[PDB]
């Protein structure tokens, strides 16, 4: 029952500052605009020790399937090869991207209906909202 409440089907309502992470994270122009623009609808379920979030839009479809504490090769919407670690820290699912020498780290958390993506490159911040579809 360790990830409970993030279960479900959920759509992305609000962004902030989405575009300064993406430029910190290195996006390039193209990329920027068009995954600016995405609504993705983001599915999370649990099956056994196993999480998977599995993303679909417009531009994109990602998918994640992994054991908390377990590091896991991922391909991001941006098309990044990463190495990614998600542990659960009181109730915070928290989520480490490491690739070519870099870092960001990606949180998801239930606050009130909501499920708050929170991502950080160095001093940059961008909060995305998603809602229950
Ligand atoms: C640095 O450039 C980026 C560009 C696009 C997305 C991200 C990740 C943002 C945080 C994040 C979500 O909102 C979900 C869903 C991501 C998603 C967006 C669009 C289409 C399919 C899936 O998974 C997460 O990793 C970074």
């Amino acid at each position: 029952h360790m990830c409970d409440a993030f279960v479900g089907t959920w759509k992305l309502v609000s962004s902030e500052n989405f575009d300064d992470y993406m430029k910190e994270v290195g996006v390039g122009f193209a990329t920027r605009k068009v995954a600016g623009m995405a609504k993705p609808n983001m599915i999370i379920s649990v099956n056994g020790d196993v999480i998977t979030i599995k993303s679909e839009s417009t531009f994109k479809n990602t998918e994640i399937s992994f054991i908390l504490g377990q590091e896991f090769d991922e391909v991001t919407a941006d098309d990044r090869k990463v190495k990614s670690t998600i542990t659960l820290d009181g109730g915070v699912l928290v989520h480490v991207q490491k690739w070519d020498g870099k870092s960001t780290t990606i949180k998801r958390k239930r606050e009130d209906d909501k499920l708050v993506v929170e991502c950080v490159m160095k001093g940059v911040t961008s909060t995305r909202v998603y809602e229950r579809a």
